[PDB]
């Protein structure tokens, strides 16, 4: 959707990560977000509206996507490999992510 | 210095500017973390010992001290303009730069 509703689908399914005890519901929420944030890259957020795509604040905004999406690639293959705690503590560290883009650009 | 004198030069200061009890002392400790970000840029990790200058893993081994000294550099700005609260709540966000690259690397 836009970057409101990625965001909500973002903090919505860390919660269900957190709750979990098994490595097939972390896999469904990871997979849940890592569209959320493939989605929210392409937007531009209100603070950044006459920037240039290239421009560095743009470039930092689109590379916070890339990480975030890089590492929940690495927590879903820690779920498919079965170690649901190691995929849950993953999951935990990626608020990292969230918190950088924020104080950025939020 | 080598790494880890680095490594315990961030983790010392990191603790100072928390603790600190003025303003001159936030400051003083944010220039030596960055002098040991750009000093522990220039290292080799051990675990990755065996890739080039232009492995994967070393770029971002590389990239994760450019921004964290980039982050410690808005706290400088922040604690120079007199805004040293404002500051010392930037230096607690930079724990995820050393939690994020550990995640890798330590
Ligand atoms: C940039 C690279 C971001 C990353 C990574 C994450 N978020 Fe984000 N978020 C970002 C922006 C620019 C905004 C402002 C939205 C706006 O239209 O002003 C937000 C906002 C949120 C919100 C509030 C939702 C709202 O409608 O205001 C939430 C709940 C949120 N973000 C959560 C969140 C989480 C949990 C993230 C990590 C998993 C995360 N975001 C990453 C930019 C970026
Ligand atoms: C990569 C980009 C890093 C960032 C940013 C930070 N650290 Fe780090 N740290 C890194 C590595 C590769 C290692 C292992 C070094 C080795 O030779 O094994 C470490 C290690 C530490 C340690 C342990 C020191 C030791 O004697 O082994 C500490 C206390 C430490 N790091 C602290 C620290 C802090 C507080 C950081 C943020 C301010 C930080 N590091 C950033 C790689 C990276
Ligand atoms: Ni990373
Ligand atoms: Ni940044």
């Amino acid at each position: 959707a836009d970057l409101e509703d990625n965001m909500e689908t973002l903090n919505d399914n860390l919660k269900v990560i957190e709750k979990a005890d098994n490595a097939a519901q972390v896999k469904d929420a990871l997979t849940k977000m890592r569209a959320a944030a493939l989605d929210a890259q392409k937007a531009t957020p209100p603070k950044l509206e006459d920037k240039s795509p290239d421009s560095p604040e743009m470039w930092h905004f689109r590379a916070g996507f890339d990480h975030l999406v890089g590492h929940i690639d690495d927590a879903l293959k820690l779920a498919n490999e079965g170690k649901v705690k190691e995929a849950q503590a993953a999951a935990e560290q990626l608020k990292c992510h969230c918190n950088h883009c924020h104080q950025h650009y939020r």
